[PDB]
């Protein structure tokens, strides 16, 4: 008889969502190993028949073959989200319909996933939300295709300065956010804080402009986008990706920038000991160390400020303690407020939930802001009661290799000499150390200071500047 | 022998801060009532020999005599009350030292005191932060003396615009809050969300204008001011109070604007069924009914937009059930951060609580937005837990006699033609409901629309409501 056990070797079964997920993995590695055995080229294996049996031979193989299946799934924590979905799913409920949910806990150090949520409940509705469902990951894209790969090629440090002005998509359309067309500059932190949408389109535009290989970031973390060439791609346009795939861009980002795969069958073996199937470590640098503990720092007052998420409130409330460990992480939301999204990592652990209707009708405004939220503290205090030490202690803390410059708050560049029509002028004013991930850290203020901005723009931030 | 009950009858004690504070208040009604028995004059009451005399008296015939004292205390809601602080008060401390604390929970309907926290632990510190201590209120005055007596007095809606333009004190200094010196036009929404000053100081200067009888609805409520001339008086300069007193203010806007003494004991009986003394009602109407009820819209608002206060994310996470009750409130924060305040209630009960330091040096900045909330949620949550129905889930609801008016909500005030040197200019665009405490509602837009603002800044308002 075969088993699926959980990662201490306990059984999950003999051949709900935590079975037919880690089967329907272990088939497609057993397929792999199947045809492989039986010499069938990549040609032959293209052929629609030949796939649908060997993709059938591979589930005979387990029901009736007495293989271990050696699971990542941690038995008391993924227990304790079951729970905890089955308890507090309910006040994710906002008065749009009864709203799903995906969640999926994954080890920074390891890409091991150690528990999920595929859903409300199994029995009513058997979409697996954490592995199979795909959806924008609207604003939680930012960090990773736009202001990380920004800093990590030195176009940009943590106190650089972005526009907010507003412009308008090339279509002629104005581009918002909730109801708003923009405001003004603004620091990196306030960009990220409240999750202006204006600042990361300058964002991407700017790597456009410098012909940065953004789809190799990507790609080396495993998303697959089928056009880089959309205006609105840091926002999540164009992007559809599982809680799965999504939970392991922040893997990398908390991992101080080191990729590992996310996965969830670690290891498959005859009854004879025979390896079938064995996960093979690949880590991978994405961004420089220096990069990805700056945006750590960045993340950190994301959830501090508590501007789009009142995650560290619910938190704090439900377990002070827990809440003291060094959260960091990002909300997302679409523009019809389609898909909510809240990421979460400790130096250990990342966490990631999205939740969304089945067809992708509206949910409320404040859905991702409170009740995602709420849900999620919930949820992350049953992790840790089930497993005490999970999360752990630690805290995220800057490279040595990072670069530490002294610019001006206003400019975010260093203080000096520049030309605003006519006067060549002094430019003096308050200061603070801007985290740069290059060689030489901030450049001199120059004239076009920001992200993005229009001649008007300057104009206007300048003039302000003046006084 | 003596005894002190609880509300129900039920024997605290035979003669920790129950014990003092009620044994304290029960020698008072000794005092009065043994003075008038002697036939003692109030001339012969002002010489300080006898006044000593007939409290030791008074002192003494408690200890010797087989009085009933009867409290308004409920036993299973103080108890919770003290578990709660000893549980959590810990979560006050906000690296500034030792946090104290005080909390009075006061019957709407009544002004009576079910329960109170004196303070972190009466064995350490022995001062009653509920009953004894008095700070200033801080913001939580705006309610009271600005905004609510403006309304009361017809001379403000719900929708009316403010100046949160910088303005200096009279002797020069700015006008700040935290380090801003002011912005623009808000609406009185905004003013309240945010508790920015200077709307406030504008609208007690509008009473002064008006030569309102502020004194009046002040000592309706019981207040003690010895100073009206204050520019400073609506944001708590020159008052305080005790706990006790201000949540019972608090009281008066919860209960339709009908203030009810607040009381600790309810009756003193001799032995033999004597009534040394019976609390008498008072009830008196201290704002309108449609005032009082459109404070509360705009206290629940306070709370809800959560930018002073995370308190409903705090409570929404111990007990979403709860959360869902009609809650309104304030907060309150001193100048140099050395008192905050929170002031909450339901339709059946009001909660005071002030936090601080004896010495009176400063808190963290985030002592009150953050510490206090989760306190304060979670000696909600104790409350409740201890007797269920004791909050309600009735609804604060705008009274009949309201008037709303449709205003600008550039203005806060009616559309029509005004006067913008030169062009006599047709006054349009997008409109809001604004809640009025007169006959007729709001006034027609007059070129001074706001609660205060120089020349320079009706100048710039306009400019920019034009285009
Ligand atoms: B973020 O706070 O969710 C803001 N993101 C968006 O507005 C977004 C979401 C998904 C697709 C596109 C898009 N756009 O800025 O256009
Ligand atoms: B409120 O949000 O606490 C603002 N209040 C104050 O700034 C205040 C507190 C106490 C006394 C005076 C004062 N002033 O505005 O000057
Ligand atoms: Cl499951
Ligand atoms: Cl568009
Ligand atoms: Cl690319
Ligand atoms: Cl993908
Ligand atoms: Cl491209
Ligand atoms: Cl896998
Ligand atoms: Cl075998
Ligand atoms: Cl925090
Ligand atoms: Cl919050
Ligand atoms: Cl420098
Ligand atoms: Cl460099
Ligand atoms: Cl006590
Ligand atoms: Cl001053
Ligand atoms: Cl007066
Ligand atoms: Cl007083
Ligand atoms: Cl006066
Ligand atoms: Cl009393
Ligand atoms: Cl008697
Ligand atoms: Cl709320
Ligand atoms: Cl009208
Ligand atoms: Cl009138
Ligand atoms: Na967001
Ligand atoms: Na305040």
């Amino acid at each position: 008889i075969s088993e699926i056990t959980y990662s201490d070797g306990t059984v999950i079964a003999s051949i709900d969502y935590l079975y037919f997920t880690t089967l329907a993995e272990a088939q497609e590695r057993m397929y792999d190993y199947l045809a492989q055995r039986d010499n069938v080229s990549a040609k032959e294996l293209k052929n629609e028949a030949t796939q649908k049996f060997y993709r059938d031979l591979a589930a005979k193989e387990i029901e009736n073959g007495g293989y271990k299946i050696t699971t990542t799934i941690d038995q008391k924590i993924h227990s304790a989200m079951q729970s905890a979905v089955a308890d507090y799913g309910y006040l994710l409920d906002d008065g749009t319909g009864r709203v799903e949910v995906g969640n999926v806990l994954m080890d920074n150090q390891t890409g091991a996933i150690l528990g999920f949520v595929g859903g409300r409940n199994y029995q009513e509705n058997q979409n697996n939300h954490a592995f199979d469902t795909k959806r924008s990951p609207a604003s939680t894209t930012k960090p990773l295709l736009a202001y990380g790969i920004a800093i990590d090629q030195g176009l940009m440090g943590s106190e650089t300065i972005l526009s907010n002005y507003p412009t308008n998509f090339a279509n002629g359309n104005p581009i918002m956010y909730a109801n708003s067309k923009g405001t003004g500059m603004m620091t990196l932190g306030e960009a990220l804080n409240y999750s202006w949408n204006i600042p990361a389109y300058w964002t991407y535009r700017m790597l456009r402009e410098n012909g940065v290989d953004v789809k190799g970031y990507m790609e080396k973390m495993g998303y697959e986008i089928p056009e880089y060439g959309i205006e609105s791609l840091p926002m999540g346009g164009g992007i559809e990706v599982t809680v799965a795939q999504h939970t392991n861009g922040y893997q990398t980002l908390a991992n101080n920038g080191v990729y590992h795969q996310k996965h969830v069958i670690s290891k498959i073996e005859a009854a004879d000991g025979r390896v079938v199937y064995e996960y093979q470590d690949k880590p991978v640098q994405v961004y420089s160390k220096a990069t990805a503990t700056i945006m750590q720092g960045l993340l950190r007052e994301v959830l501090s400020s508590r501007v789009t998420t009142t995650f560290k409130s619910n938190l704090t409330s439900l377990n002070p303690t827990l809440a003291n460990a060094d959260w960091i992480g990002k909300t997302g939301t679409t523009g019809q407020d389609e898909n909510m999204w809240l990421m979460l990592s400790t130096p250990r652990l990342t966490l990631g939930g999205w939740i969304g209707h089945d067809d992708n009708h509206s949910l409320s405004q404040q859905a991702g802001y409170s009740n995602n939220s709420n849900y999620m503290a919930h949820l992350v205090n049953a992790i840790q009661q089930a497993s005490p030490s999970i999360w752990g202690n630690e805290r995220f803390a800057l490279d040595p290799s990072v670069v530490k410059s002294e610019v001006l708050k206003s400019t975010g560049q260093k203080p000096g000499k520049v030309s605003v029509e006519g006067k060549e002028v002094e430019v003096t004013g308050s200061t603070v150390t801007s985290y740069w991930a290059n060689k030489s850290g901030a450049p001199a203020t120059s004239y076009r200071f920001a992200i993005g901005g229009s001649d008007a723009d300057y104009q206007n931030a300048w003039s302000s500047i003046v006084g």
